């Protein structure tokens, strides 16, 4: 529940930033969904309006993905936000890694078109 938001978050850092060039996505997803849940767990270790627009992002993600991806595609996002490889997905899920590899990039281009689409509203 509580670093999901952050996992989240990492995602959609990892779609809105990917270098084609630079490596797989999968392992780009992997690297900003881990960075983001260690920040709040390094965050929420010293403490013991940029926001609002953000958490709306995550909120509206949150409800795009479960209105419009497949259970398998929501199977894998469960893990994946969760900071997870895929590999370690694969192994979770029993299915083969080509497999997973392309769920998560069936995840990035939907989102990739839908962030696209929301930042085009004019009504």
């Amino acid at each position: 529940e509580d670093l999901v938001q952050e996992g989240i978050l990492g995602l959609l850092k990892a779609i809105k930033f990917y270098d084609e060039t630079k490596s797989s996505f999968s392992s780009f997803a992997f690297l900003c969904i881990r960075r983001e849940m260690i920040s709040a767990i390094r965050k929420a270790n010293t403490q013991k309006e940029e926001a609002y627009l953000l958490k709306e992002e995550i909120e509206e993600f949150k409800k795009f993905s479960e209105n419009n991806f497949s259970k398998f595609e929501k199977e894998v996002l469960t893990y994946l936000i969760r900071g997870y490889s895929y590999r370690e997905i694969a192994t979770i899920l029993s299915k083969n890694l080509k497999s997973i590899d392309n769920t998560i990039q069936r995840i990035r281009k939907k989102s990739e078109e839908w962030i696209k689409e929301e930042e085009n509203i004019k009504r």
